[PDB]
């Protein structure tokens, strides 16, 4: 019924648990969302990706509006319809893959002219592709800076991408209907530079979103400055709106990041480690090819609530994996997808009774023994 | 609760419909076997096939024994358990396969010796693979005589397979779990010749089982002369047992066939030219990839009753085939074995209803208009 509503139901330390509420449907916080790039969340239907627990998933501008393109998924009646996939949608604002996929590009004031075939994109274009989406959680328009980068040229890039999100809002808002039933969310840049960073939380804040990404990390840093940026940079953010961090991440660095203050998430890697034939456990990642797993009888979680353990053998998943068939790509999919949101549950359980700090500790203790 | 009890319900004029009762389930004649030669339904959950319609599936001894092997296959619990599906399951011997895939052969008088990595086929050991797999109903091991052939290369190929045929017998009744539990089908060879066929179908109604393939058919001959032998051969088959005319085919073929007496298919069209981008529909084929159903809101065919259809364009799995995407083969596969289940439907109300004539006709009409 609302747009736009969080709430936090309880709290440990940093760490928060609660739910956005939006038209479309409610978000319990922390949140993961499977990644649905190509209008597909790969290898699954919708109905099993919602199955799973998820209660949002992602997609991308840049790649929707050159296949098929936003003004047809537009008269096709919005991609929820297309998709088939009725819950809330966040769509990245194609800034960062337009520069990580492009053959070539040309960045201005403007935005960025590039070759998928020529093509632009600027705050206005993305916040206009998006609404031709029908996204629910739209992102401001920004640039990745890339990783590492000397402080004037994070500074560089973070003060055009502030000025990016200042056009994206004033777009955004400028479209009554996308006003009235979507969100918009801000990007922080300012690379692993506490002052940048800084001043990045300020100008966002000053403009006023529904929900601040941090953006610029996940990308080449690892895993212990990724944290030593987040232990700073997140708790700039305003407090009472959500927190998202942009492709992030093995399940280590989703704890690790609630911990600093995190309630979302995203990141190919349940999908894509998946059809590679990883699967997530509980007592860390198993290579389902090995060939260990021929003649093991066992689910792929001992633990594992999905339909997938409810059924099938390693020694199955094996042979299907081994042998190229979509079935396998299928059932890691369904598990790896379904091992995400039981963590997430977890994390949330955890939080609400104040035994968060006990969870992560044992979590990590198991799994990575 | 029987092992095999084969009831014909209604009739009009060669055509008939019924039943097949097994231990693990009944089966609806005229019958249509989706084809799962890996231990899958390719792109399908078993729970999917079954949502389809399909009351049967064929496996295939060749596949199998070299991946995962027919002895780890019966360590894990048998094929049913493995793939998880739990009604009957009809295995090709390996007759037809070993001579079509493998890369090097050695035919005897014994069996068959071939590189798939050097391994045998026999009529005891292609048995004794089906019981390890656990195979409800058994294929004799027979020869697949190549088309074209001299008389009297068929007249020598179709012989041995008899005596093939009674060693198959023999191997079956020898393993009491097996004949106990099992149904065994002979296979009538003989080419294009109408005296061979009978030899042939004199020799396997002798040695008695408890049905009866036409083999030897939708091997390059095309369909006017694949109909022209099935208008003598079948006939020469027990009238009170069903006839499985084996590797056939597009729909139109299934209608023919059944007019001439046919009860049960198998054919890989509905799963391969699935993932190829061709849907069937009762207005004939389409292939999805085209770009007249870019912006195609209708489904897949306007009748059909399969959950794809129900719920996904014309427009979305274009573009999910386009893009190489895994759900696209997903969705395809399901509506084309959905469609073949419900032309197996069709007819067998149409046979029951004493309007089966009337139903070809309409059907032909419609489908090549
Ligand atoms: C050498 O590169 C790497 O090691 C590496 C590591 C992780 C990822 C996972 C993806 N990470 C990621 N996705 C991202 C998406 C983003 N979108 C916007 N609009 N703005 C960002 O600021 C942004 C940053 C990201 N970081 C990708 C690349
Ligand atoms: C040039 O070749 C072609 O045109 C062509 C046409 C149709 C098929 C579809 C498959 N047809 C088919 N599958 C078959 C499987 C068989 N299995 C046994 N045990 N014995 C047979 O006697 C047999 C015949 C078959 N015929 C395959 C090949
Ligand atoms: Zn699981
Ligand atoms: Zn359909």
């Amino acid at each position: 019924r609302p747009r736009f509503s969080f709430s936090i139901a309880a709290r440990e330390g940093k760490a928060r648990t609660g739910t956005i509420e939006m038209k479309r449907g409610v978000i319990r916080t922390p949140a993961f969302m499977p990644v649905g790039t190509a209008a597909t969340v790969k290898a699954l239907k919708p109905e099993t990706v919602r199955a799973t627990g998820a209660d949002i998933i992602l997609g991308n501008t840049y790649h929707l509006m050159l296949r098929p393109g936003a003004e047809r998924i537009a008269k096709l009646g919005g991609l929820h319809s297309f998709m088939g996939w009725d819950r809330p949608i966040l769509t990245d604002s194609g800034g960062y893959q337009v520069m990580s996929l492009s053959s070539l590009t040309k960045q201005s004031e403007e935005g960025v002219t590039f070759k998928s075939s020529r093509h632009m994109l600027s705050p206005e274009r993305s916040i206009e592709i998006q609404h031709l989406l029908g996204s629910d959680i739209v992102m401001a328009f920004d640039e990745c800076t890339p990783y590492p980068a000397t402080p004037s040229r994070a500074a560089s890039s973070m003060e055009r991408s502030m000025r990016w999100a200042k056009r994206s809002r004033d777009a955004f808002d400028s479209r009554k209907e996308q006003a009235e039933n979507a969100a918009l969310f801000g990007i922080q840049q300012g690379s692993v530079f506490e002052n940048l960073r800084q001043q990045s939380a300020d100008a966002l804040a000053e403009i006023g979103f529904d929900g601040y990404a941090v953006g610029g990390l996940a990308v080449g840093e690892g895993q212990d400055e990724m944290f030593r940026v987040l232990d700073f940079s997140v708790p700039m953010l305003p407090d009472d709106k959500p927190h998202y961090l942009m492709g992030v991440g093995k399940p280590d660095d989703i704890v690790g990041a609630v911990e600093r203050g995190i309630d979302m998430f995203d990141c190919v890697l349940p999908t894509r480690s998946g059809r590679n034939g990883q699967a997530f456990t509980w007592d860390g990642p198993i290579n389902i090819r090995n060939a260990r797993f021929s003649e093991d009888l066992k689910p792929l979680d001992s633990e594992c609530h999905c339909a997938v353990c409810q059924k099938w053998s390693r020694a199955y998943i094996h042979h299907l994996i081994r042998a190229g068939e979509i079935l396998g790509a299928m059932l890691m999919t369904e598990h790896n997808i379904a091992f995400y949101q039981q963590l997430m549950q977890k994390i949330r359980d955890s939080i609400s009774e104040g035994r968060f700090s006990q969870f992560a500790q044992d979590f990590r203790a198991r799994y990575f023994a």
